[PDB]
């Protein structure tokens, strides 16, 4: 044809942002991996979504495992196969060996198979292709040569029949060549890999296109997490810059707070509670989760360092009823180790409970125990992520930071997501006459005005009681002021 | 079925969790790794389980133990395979060759083997299979084509006869290919992989659940031990934020502390003592294991700093006497070098010590000693560990943190563990007039009041006593203050 | 010994006849293997490991210029 090569949707989550609108129509993309990295389960979600949301009949075929196995495997999608393959939308190509034994029937191999293949395709109307691992079959006795000119004959074929394929590689090492025998890479038109990276004992699904003859897409490599629901991925660089912002205020849940902030946070906005250990952030969080069951909205408290038990004791010596707060179906804690998941992972299970839940509030208590292990730009990513889509989605963020030194620290934080963040509200301990007090202050807030002072306070039954400045006193902010009289 | 595969539990410590709920049912599972990784040990505690637990019998395959050494080595756990053989609930099948000799044996090999197999799990109602080192058979004189076709054989057959297996590979590398010929990871359906990873000069076990095809499991390395009970995975990870917490208080051993604390420490909760090194960390520790005993609870002291002889001629210098506590099986000393052992094995000493002496209270004096040498992020889960344990079990835990530098310190903690703790206690050298004098702190205090003041405290043979605090200082906290008031008293 | 002309197959089935009939014979044996490199293979053909009993390591590790023998029980 005369124009700019088409592509079929695969309707895989997030996969066709990546490839600017899926698979090239007509032509096969290469999918490989190591083992377990999710190739089988790409190339049947190719097929199973094809046949529920466009009614485009597919074929699979299978040189290793079992049709049986196939569609007991997709159980755990919930899928039915063997529903589709009775009705016959779908068709699953046994080309795996006989258990049993003979070595002179594949004589007339590739030539054979292309014909049932093509006599499959004409039979159901398929118009997408699956072959899973192509590899295994000239793991007979081959060296690369052969193997190039096998899969173009394949490749070719296929193209000739109009069928969009997804073929599937197995690798052995995760940054290594592409496919096995370094020949696969150049015969498909397209490429796509499939990693599932070690680093620290922890692993990292991770889905790259490599190439797509033809057409642009994202470059690199990007996150994505094997569900129930399949494949999920999560194109952290193809968020948009376009979040809506209001000007409506919200309570801190502290009076004296939101009079500091100039009446109040806004709705669109991501606040960060960054202070020694021991300061009073968790004070604030409860707080403001709080302050959105009293006029009767959601809120979820994610929290990663204090059980769903304890939150409640402090909580209730601090005044308000976590208890209640549940039930009335107004507040939700989650509460979950950091270590227990992949930053991937937690964001995802983050996402997944607001959709559930559909909070117009959510407080994230220490995101610095999320940093714990990850690399800082992992990190990054992940703040990026759940900063943004609480931001589009009119969620206000309340987040908190432990920052590692107590008195002294010289950066907000120590991760640097000031910038990434709207609101900033800082605790910090000040030693006055042999006695650690504290000190709260709204060191910045994006619309608003807000109060400059550094204002001392104190932590009682009732809560945070925000006092007055230390006027008469120097280095207030090294932690050890110098009273001056 | 139009069901998602179901599991088998094998009732090996930590793994139906990383496994969520054992291996498929029906399927084998690969497990490899190199040499002494705990193959073959993991293949024989799955059998073991599964006839003392379940009543399924198991045939175990052996290409190169002999029966009587895979009877012989299991004595180690505590098992007796030749009972069990005897009663018919296990049956060794012996693959192994004859020390003489006969060549062309690749042939007949599988498929008679396979009879072998299908005959004895026909003939002992087998639910369970082991075949210890498949990669042994064609490491006879093959190439990665021929081993792939008769793996694929194998599976397939077992697949048939519907029994649920375990089999055993080598590797040489411990990050290298999964297995010796870079196919067997993808004909199995299953692979688990055993590391024993090398790093200082110690060594470290892992095991892995690579993919299990049809469910979900956990992914990555969890540390695990081979004991007296076979193998024993942590799974750190799966560890839930469910931690009971009541309001309930418990003295530190030393009355003003409590008062300063609002009242003394949670029952449940984690108190941290930090400050440099002399400050007074063993002695609030000491007083705290004494407090437990002096109100006949129990209470261990595990100890990686000082000898046990060492630990008692220092309390009993500070009044409390060790021996007694001893004596009326109140109190519980351990002790042993950081170096001895890997931080896997530590946390499982502990625990397994929590088990066999009930504790109402633990201290650890040094976490900061245990960090000694190992990575970071080791060590803070080893924290996560000892201290989600001891709170999910009720027991009141004191550790001990020593900081690297004396007077000056910025932050609580220089591994950063502060935030996984609920109290904290703060001892700090302060320079006052040419003497170097101590305070402390109560920094933190979860569901408290505590008080602000860092008062002064000697340490004398009565043990702590805590004064008051340096009003008319400024930079307290800096270890070197600086004294204020210009206004003594003049006329009108 | 089998630096004679020999691949691993032929390697673990040699070794573990000796193997076999020492253990019958009742001795207690050690036997020594060379290797090329510090921290890769056990021994030579990457066989001997799986096929012994017990398994020691002796290292002669290299580091800055200076020699530490370390000795493992694998
Ligand atoms: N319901 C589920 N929830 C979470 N993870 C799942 C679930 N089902 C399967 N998995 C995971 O997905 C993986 C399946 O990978 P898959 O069968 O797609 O093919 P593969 O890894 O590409 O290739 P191979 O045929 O070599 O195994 C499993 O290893 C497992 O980690
Ligand atoms: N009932 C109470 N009365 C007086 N002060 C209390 C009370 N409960 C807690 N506090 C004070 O508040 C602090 C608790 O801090 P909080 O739980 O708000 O979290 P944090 O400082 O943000 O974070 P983290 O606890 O992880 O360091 C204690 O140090 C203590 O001084
Ligand atoms: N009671 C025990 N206590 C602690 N460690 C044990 C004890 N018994 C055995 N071990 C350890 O477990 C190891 C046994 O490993 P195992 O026999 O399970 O198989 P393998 O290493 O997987 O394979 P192979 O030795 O056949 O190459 C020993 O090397 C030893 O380190
Ligand atoms: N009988 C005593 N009388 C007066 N002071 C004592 C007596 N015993 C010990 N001390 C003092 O207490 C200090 C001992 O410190 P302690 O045993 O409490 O542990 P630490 O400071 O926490 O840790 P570490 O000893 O490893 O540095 C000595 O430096 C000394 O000044
Ligand atoms: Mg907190
Ligand atoms: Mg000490």
């Amino acid at each position: 044809e005369h124009q700019a090569i088409a592509k079929m949707r695969t309707m895989i989550e997030g996969f066709d942002d990546i490839s600017h609108g899926g698979l090239p129509i007509g032509r096969s993309t290469l999918v490989s991996g190591t083992s377990g990295t999710g190739k089988t389960l790409f190339s049947i979600q190719f097929l199973y979504n094809g046949i529920i949301e466009f009614d485009e009949p597919g074929v699979f075929v299978t040189f290793e495992e079992t049709p049986q196995d196939i569609i007991k495997n997709a159980r755990s999608f919930g899928w039915d196969l063997a529903k589709l393959v009775d009705e016959g939308k779908l068709f699953i190509l046994d080309a795996s060996p006989d258990p049993e034994g003979q070595e002179v029937v594949g004589g007339f191999d590739l030539s054979a198979l292309i014909e049932r293949i093509n006599y499959a395709i004409q039979k159901y109307r398929a118009r997408r292709v699956s072959i899973d691992s192509v590899t295994s079959v000239f793991q007979q006795y081959d060296a690369s040569s052969v193997v190039r000119r096998e899969l173009f004959r394949l490749v070719a074929r296929l193209k000739q029949i109009g069928a969009t394929t997804v073929m599937t590689t197995e690798r052995i090492e995760e940054y290594g060549p592409i496919a096995r025998y370094g020949v696969e890479e150049f015969v498909s038109d397209n490429v796509v890999i499939l990693r599932n990276v070690l680093e620290g004992e922890r692993r990292r699904r991770t889905l790259e296109i490599l190439k797509l003859r033809g057409t642009s897409h994202m470059k690199g490599e990007y996150p994505f997490t094997i569900t129930d629901h399949g494949i999920n991925i999560f194109p952290l660089g193809a968020m948009r810059l376009t979040q809506r912002s209001s000007n409506v205020r919200v309570s801190s849940g502290v009076v004296r707070l939101d009079e500091m902030c100039g009446g109040g946070f806004f709705k669109d906005s991501i606040i960060l509670a960054t202070g020694a250990t021991g300061t009073g952030k968790t004070l604030l969080v409860s707080r403001f989760v709080e302050n959105a069951c009293a006029n009767k909205e959601r809120a979820i408290l994610f929290a990663y360092e204090e059980s769903r038990a304890q939150l409640l004791r402090n909580a209730y010596s601090w005044g308000m009823d976590f208890e209640e707060m549940e039930r009335q179906n107004l507040l939700k804690i989650v509460c979950a180790y950091p270590e227990s998941a992949g930053l991937e992972d937690h964001l995802q299970i983050i996402k997944s409970e607001i959709n559930d839940f559909k909070p117009a509030r959510i407080a994230i208590d220490s995101l610095s125990a999320l940093a714990r292990g990850v690399s800082n730009n992992a990190f990054r990513q992940f703040v990026i992520g759940v900063t943004g889509y609480a931001k589009q989605e009119e969620i206000t963020g309340l987040f908190t930071n432990t920052s590692d030194q107590f008195m002294g620290a010289h950066s907000i934080t120590d991760s640097h997501i000031s910038t990434i963040t709207d609101t900033i509200i800082l605790l910090q301990y000040v030693e006055i006459r042999g006695e650690m007090s504290r000190a709260i202050n709204v060191f910045k807030m994006r619309g608003s005005w807000h109060d400059k002072a550094i204002r001392e306070f104190m932590i009682s039954d009732k809560g945070p009681d925000i006092k007055d400045s230390f006027r008469n006193f120097e280095r207030i902010i090294s932690g050890s002021p110098t009273r001056i009289t």
